[PDB]
This record gives structure tokens, C-alpha cells and sequence, in this order.
């Protein structure tokens, strides 16, 4: 794999989308995971161009180190997009591996949707910072490695993703270094050394833990938008950064699977109910 | 007080016109405290006769177990009372003090609802087992007590709590102990050696309480003495709700909340800062209030 005697690279291995709890080991040992052709090669395609029409009405910040510098981002993908909503969303792979994740015998689905965005690193955009996503909820690194997953991000590439365009950089085994800090000089005592490795072919999916250091890249060329679909997917009992139960038409609601009405909060699992009951029956969705 | 009596532990009580700072270090000291006279008693009686008619139509379980039965909990307060959604969440004093619990620089309101629940012990029910309320949020406990500040509970007497009709059983300083358990025989080493203290208190008195706090309601010896509390249950920003209150609670009512007001029910977003900053809780970049017509 490496010439012999050479430094071995952190290991991120790569399963195809007809696999098995055999991509979960993979998940376990190395904090990510590669799914080969997570989307089917027409619903990617479908897809792209669905949201092709938002994407161009996004303008273009050139600054300041934030992630929004030359990297547009955009979240109404249930909305915009047929595929999304009716296809993607319905993985059995996804939703058998976040059951593995997150659920508990008993106690139905332990997860629900953090996010469904769209992020296209435009040419030159700066590399992002590295962080961990779990990040998002501020006291979890503080946990370390021991902690419970409260993230899993399905990281799919929509166009191709190169070391040129700045695919994403991973870090496997992060998610079992001793203490989790902020990935900075004066916070991580390994910054500079750490080791990455650049993330694969529009239908790709990578299934990255909370735990893991990650960044996007620089973008290097002159024409390439590097597009990505990035379904975060957090436990039951923590907060939704997307409103998507007030934003998503009833109308759409009414055509989603119980799963999918449970992933975006139309449904409960107890948590995100209505006195007692749960919040679909008030909505008119149960019987 | 007592007669070499043994004295037990101290919970502080303040007045609701004490200083949100003198309040606020008793409940750093003991992670809890009692406000008198958080809500007027006029409000206080004002909001136990809007909710009445919804408390009345509630079938009280009974069962043949420690299941927690005898126990009436309802939700639906701002949709059923004028009094609570108009004046009781806007208690400065409540906010005062979440913000010191909860807001970081630069970032505005940290915290929302979880619940709004009026729980009233039935007479005869028994004593609730005793926890943590942030075991509502499981690997909170494992951060022991350097963790952050989940949830604090603002429970408010309806009617009078006496030591007889169950006024809540809470454990000072356990939010102190080094390691957080839950409370069973299996796992909790001072298992049935554990020293409560009642709420004493008059309608409209409060008690503030941390999520790291052990309590339990009491058993409630009367015969008579349907024994009403209102707890205003609070959160931080990143964690889910019990209560879909954003789905359940109409426009209309949304429409007429102070700007606080609709960030507590998730009518409205926070803004979190992490180099980058989110809307939390929020619409493709924007606040949800821009979708909803909140301005
Ligand atoms: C299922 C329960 C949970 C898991 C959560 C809980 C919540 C949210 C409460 C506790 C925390 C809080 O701050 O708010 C309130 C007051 C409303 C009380 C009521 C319930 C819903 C609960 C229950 O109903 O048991 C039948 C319950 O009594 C208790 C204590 O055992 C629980 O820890
Ligand atoms: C504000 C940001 C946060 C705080 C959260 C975040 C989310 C939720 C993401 C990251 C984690 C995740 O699991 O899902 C996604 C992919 C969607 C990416 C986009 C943003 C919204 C974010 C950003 O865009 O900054 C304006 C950002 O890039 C990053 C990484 O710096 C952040 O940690
Ligand atoms: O866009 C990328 O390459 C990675 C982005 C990412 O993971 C994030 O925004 O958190
Ligand atoms: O009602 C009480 O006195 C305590 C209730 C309580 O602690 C709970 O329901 O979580
Ligand atoms: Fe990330
Ligand atoms: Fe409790």
C-alpha cells in the first residue's frame, strides 16, 4: 500500500454502498469511513441541478479566515429538490448505520436531521479551519473520547473531489486522541504536525464522526466548483440548527415516511412532543 | 429552630426584589434557592383559575405500582393562559438569571423552553424517585460537576407547599458531589442515606433549581390537598425541547410574544458564535422569525 518502509498514512478505508454492520466497524476503528456510490449515478446528477438554480443566486463573499470566505452554502434542499426529499433521504444504509449510532433498543429512533446544506468551495477559497463538528455543541470535546456520539455527517461530493478543488482534509483516529481541544496554536499542542488526508467521485459519500479533525482544503484552480451534500444527522435529545419543521411546507410533510417525518421534527419520538402526545396528531398526520 | 438537635441542610430564601446577583450566588452556592413572591400571589391565583378548566378534564392514573402515578402534568400553559403567557415569562428576574447561567459574550440568549408544566400531586400520591433533571439529557451526568449548566427549573408553587402534601425533597450541594450517578441501589453508594429538605412555600415562591441538583417529589400524606406547581423548565440553546411548543402554540399567539418571548418558544433564532457564526435553530442563513412574519 506504501512503498515498504515508508511512513504509513492514517488508514481510511473505503466500503461500497452494497455493504453491510461491516461499515460500522470501519466507522468505530477509524472515526470515518468512505461509501462508494452512497447516491445512485442519475440522483446525484438529478439532484445537482435541481439546486443548481439556488446555487446561482448565492453571491460570492472574497474576505477574514470565517468559512464563508469563497465557500457558498445553502440548506432548503427539501425545498428545491424532488430527488432529495423523495430518494436520498430514504437511504436504508443511512438509516440502518444511524440506528447503530444512535438508537437504543427500546426507545425507536435516537437521531432526527441537524442539517441538509450545500457547500460549494469556489476556486481560491482559503482552507478551511480545522475543527470537529461536534464543536457545534460547545461542551462535548470536554467529554473526549469516552463521550457518546452526538454527530455523524453523511459528506457526499457532488462534483468530483480532487486535491486541486480542496476536497476535504480528514484526520482519522481523531476521534480517539486522549484530550479533544480546539484544533489552534494555542489551544492544540499538535497543531502543525497534524496529519491529514484528503477525501472521491460525485455519488461518494464519506460517514465522518463528531470526533474527527477535518477542514475543507484550498481551492487551488481557476474553474472548478467543488460541491458537496452534507447530511448531519445529531441524537434525538439535541437542537436542530435548521428550523426545518417550520420552514418545510406541511405539504411536503405529508409525503414523507414516518422516519422522515420523525428526522425533520414533524414527528416525535418523550422528546419534541405535544403534551403528552405526540406532535403529529396535531399536525394531522396520524391516522 | 430546633431544640443537640440534628439541624438540617440550609436552603437560602430570598425576596423576588433581592439582587438577581445575591439570588444568583446562593444558587451557585447550594444549586438551588427559593424566591418568594416570584409571581404575585393576584397572578399567581389568576393563572390556577385559567388552567383550571384543562386540570379538571385530566383523568388522574391510578396504578398498582412507584410508577409516579397520582399525578396530573399539563402543557399547553401559554395556549390556555392569558396570565402566563402575557406576564409570567416575562419575569426580568427570570431572565436576569438565566442569562447569567446561560448567555455567552456576543451571542445573545442562550437558553429556551424545554417545558412549561403545571404538576399537580394528587392527594395520596407517591414520592418520586430521586435524580437529577439533567438526566433528562443521559452523558450529562458523566461530566460530573465541572460540567456546564444543562437546565435549570423555575418551580413555582400554585398552591401552598407543605412538608405533608409533597413539596419537592432536594438535596443542597449535590450539585457538588464528584461523581454523578443515577440514584439507585446499583449505582449510588449513599443510596438510602441521603438528607432531603422540603420546599416550604406560599403561592407565587419559586424555587430556582440547577439540573445537577438531586430532588424528588414528596409523598402526599393529605387526604384533601391537590398540591399544584408550575415548572418553568429552561434549557440551553443547543438542546431539544420536550415540548414542540413552535408547532403547537398558534401564530396568532406567537405574533403578540415579546421578541425574548419568541426565542424561547422557537419562534425566533439565536445567533452562536463558534471564527464563524450560526443562527441556531434557524432558515438558511436567516433568522426563522423572517419566514414566520415576526419581522
Ligand atoms: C419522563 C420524565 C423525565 C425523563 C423528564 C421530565 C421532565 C422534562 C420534568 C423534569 C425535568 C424538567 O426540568 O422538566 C419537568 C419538570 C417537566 C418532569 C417531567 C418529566 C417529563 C418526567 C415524567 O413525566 O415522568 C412521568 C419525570 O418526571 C422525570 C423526573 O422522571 C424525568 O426525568
Ligand atoms: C457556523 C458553522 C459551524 C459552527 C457549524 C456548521 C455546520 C452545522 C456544518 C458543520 C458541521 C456539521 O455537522 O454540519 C455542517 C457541515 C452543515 C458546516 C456549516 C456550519 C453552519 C459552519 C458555517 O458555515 O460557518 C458559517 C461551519 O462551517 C463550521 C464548521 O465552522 C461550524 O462548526
Ligand atoms: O466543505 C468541506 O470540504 C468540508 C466542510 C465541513 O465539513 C464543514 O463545513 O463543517
Ligand atoms: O413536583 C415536584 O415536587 C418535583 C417534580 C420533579 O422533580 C420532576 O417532575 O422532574
Ligand atoms: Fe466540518
Ligand atoms: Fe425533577
Amino acid at each position: 500500500l506504501v512503498p515498504r518502509g515508508s511512513h504509513m498514512p492514517p488508514r481510511l478505508q473505503r466500503f461500497p454502498a452494497t455493504a453491510s454492520d461491516e461499515i460500522f466497524a470501519a466507522f468505530q476503528e477509524d472515526g470515518c469511513v468512505v461509501i462508494e456510490g452512497f447516491i445512485s449515478p442519475e440522483q446525484v446528477a438529478r439532484f445537482s441541478q435541481e439546486v443548481d438554480p439556488a446555487m446561482e443566486k448565492i453571491p460570492v463573499e472574497v474576505t477574514n479566515g470565517n468559512s464563508n470566505d469563497r465557500t457558498k452554502r445553502f440548506s432548503k434542499c427539501v425545498i428545491a429538490s424532488p430527488t432529495f426529499r423523495n430518494e436520498i433521504i430514504e437511504s436504508d444504509l443511512m438509516h440502518e448505520l444511524c440506528d447503530r449510532v444512535f438508537s437504543k433498543p427500546g426507545e425507536g429512533m435516537g437521531y432526527h436531521f441537524n442539517d441538509n446544506m450545500v457547500i460549494e468551495v469556489q476556486p481560491g477559497a482559503p482552507a478551511q479551519r480545522l475543527h470537529r463538528d461536534q464543536e457545534l455543541y460547545p461542551w462535548w470535546n470536554s467529554m473526549g473520547p469516552a463521550g457518546p456520539e452526538c454527530l455523524i455527517n453523511f459528506f457526499c461530493a457532488v462534483t468530483p473531489f480532487t486535491e486541486e478543488n480542496g476536497a476535504t482534509r480528514l484526520v482519522p483516529g481523531s476521534h480517539l486522541w486522549p484530550e479533544f481541544t480546539q484544533i489552534n496554536e494555542r489551544d492544540c499542542p499538535q497543531f502543525g504536525k497534524i496529519e491529514t488526508v484528503p477525501a472521491m467521485q460525485p455519488g461518494d459519500c464519506y460517514l465522518m464522526s463528531g470526533k474527527v479533525i477535518h477542514g475543507a482544503g484550498h481551492n487551488a484552480t481557476t474553474t472548478d466548483r467543488r460541491r458537496a451534500l452534507a447530511l448531519s444527522i445529531i441524537r434525538r435529545e439535541l437542537r436542530p440548527m435548521q428550523a426545518f419543521s417550520l420552514s418545510v411546507p406541511m405539504k411536503l410533510a405529508r409525503e414523507m415516511s414516518e422516519r422522515s417525518q420523525t428526522m425533520f421534527g414533524f414527528r416525535s419520538s418523550h422528546f419534541w412532543g405535544n403534551d403528552g402526545k405526540d406532535i403529529a396528531h396535531h399536525l394531522g398526520l396520524i391516522s
